[PDB]
């Protein structure tokens, strides 16, 4: 209605939006992730992870160290503002976070941290508080 957004990650390593706006009147904001298509989480798995644009490379690098068993994310990574679980086709996950964790004027990025293929890296977008 205003404080949530529906995002799909499909079999072609596509997200359906590459830019999310959070309205500052929202106390909390919700991302409902799903995965169109047929491919399971081991071959074409996606999640949804939110960090500042600045923190993303570090999140990715450490996440990579943490590896597959952790969905390539450092557990409890203080730089991840919010994240979903990993999903494969026919699966769904929602995550709610406090809008107070954002500020205006900052650049946020959302992305799939799960290595899922040739266009895995394009499964990203911006998020902005307004
Ligand atoms: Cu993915
Ligand atoms: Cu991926």
């Amino acid at each position: 209605a205003e404080c949530s957004v529906d995002i799909q990650g499909n079999d072609q390593m596509q997200f359906n939006t590459n830019a999310i706006t959070v309205d500052k009147s929202c106390k909390q904001f919700t991302v409902n992730l799903s995965h169109p298509g047929n491919l399971p989480k081991n071959v074409m798995g996606h999640n949804w992870v939110l960090s500042t644009a600045a923190d993303m490379q570090g999140v990715v690098t450490d996440g990579m160290a943490s590896g597959l068993d952790k969905d390539y994310l450092k557990p409890d990574d203080s730089r991840v503002i919010a994240h979903t679980k990993l999903i494969g086709s026919g699966e769904k996950d929602s995550v709610t976070f406090d809008v107070s964790k954002l500020k205006e004027g900052e650049q946020y990025m959302f992305f799939c941290s799960e290595l899922c293929g040739i266009n895995h890296a394009l499964m990203k977008g911006t998020l902005t508080l307004k």
